[PDB]
């Protein structure tokens, strides 16, 4: 909007060109549309028939708010957490995304249990210190599925001194075998042999978790009892 | 904003220089932009063609609100609490940080279970008693990870009078061994030997916790039974 002071007996005229030509409005306080850069307007006031000196104005145009900075497209495993953030400072942040994710923060509340419904594209827009809105910038999040619960078979009726052999049919890159006392071991193969001299040669309830190509750990298997008998 | 009283038949002129030169506006109530310190303006009113005495004004500028005082960068262990506060008095406080932390208090609600998602930079800004905003000041919080659950092996089939020997493979600075009745002991070594004359020579379910370099205590191990038999 442009403006001019009130003068009794005055008529007003605004021009877009010094030299008093290319008139644009005969209102006192006319508007200007679509400003993209700094521009000037000229006011010439005429009271009783005499024109005044020409009085120019400059409308200063605030620069473009730059796009918000986001993490590159990332990848979480189901069960992990999606921590979004932006490195840029703003008066106001506006985030939106999958599953209705909505927030007003530089560092939004972390999604604590990633699942398939939280995968997708998360978008951020920013309001600068001057009031101008930035263009939207977004990050894609892929959530990698975990393997299903493995099944485990053991040679459970063991006489002490005989090897303990545990095996699965589950498929993954690596297998995590967990002892009754919490000790574990990771194997590349589906079959684990425990030698009587090992700290893992123990009776009780054993479990298996399987790790896939994406590095996701399956739910643990239903424990299988191992019984090591005396001689 | 500047102002002047209404006088019938008057025109108004404001000057930035006593001596009646460097005119700045012919409005009654013009504005002043970007004041950084105290400044004066001069009003000269002219009704019927006669100028008035020059009447000066002084615009007083309120000092800068100083930066809020925060704790130095600190460090919590996972499971401990992050207690933020500021020592300065204000009309309004505005805190923000990791995990969406937001508050309006001199002493914000304490984060009661520190974890990795609460680590990061916490920022505070202040509004003074006069309405002026301070510059942002921040404190970084590092949350130190606890060790994983230890595994424990004991020589459980013990004849009374024989030593009780307990050991782990877990790594840390110190090991906390906890007796069935709650009594405990801390060792530098991974192996604990309990002499029959000790108050710790007791049967039941024993556990182990391990302490790392940062001083964090691991989750306790799965209890191992110890059985001390009579002769």
């Amino acid at each position: 909007s442009l403006s001019a002071g009130t003068v009794s007996g005055a008529s007003y005229a605004w021009y877009t060109d010094a030299g008093t030509s290319n008139q644009f409005s005969t209102l006192q306080n006319p508007t200007v549309n679509n400003l993209t850069n700094d521009s000037t307007f000229y006011l010439l006031v005429t009271v009783n028939g005499c024109p005044s000196a020409l009085d120019s104005t400059t409308v200063v145009v605030y620069p473009l708010t730059p796009s918000p900075s986001l993490p590159a497209d990332f990848a979480v495993c189901e069960g992990d957490d999606i921590a979004l953030s932006t490195s840029t400072v703003a008066s106001s942040y506006d985030w939106s995304g999958p599953n209705g994710f909505t927030s007003n923060a530089q560092n939004p509340v972390v999604i604590t249990n990633a699942t398939g419904s939280n995968a997708g594209v998360y978008t951020l827009s920013i309001v600068d210190g001057n009031g101008c809105s930035s263009a939207d910038t977004s990050v894609q999040v892929t959530v990698n599925a975990a393997p299903a619960q493995p099944s485990m078979t053991t040679n459970s009726p063991i006489c002490n001194g005989a090897d303990l052999v545990m095996s699965t049919s589950a498929t993954g890159n690596s297998y995590i075998w967990r002892a009754p006392n919490g000790a574990d071991t990771t194997t590349a193969s589906s079959t684990l042999t425990i030698v009587p001299t090992s700290s893992l040669y123990q009776s009780g309830n054993w479990t298996l978790s399987v790790v896939n190509a994406a590095g996701c750990v399956s739910p643990a298997s239903i424990a299988s009892a191992v019984e090591i008998n005396s001689i």
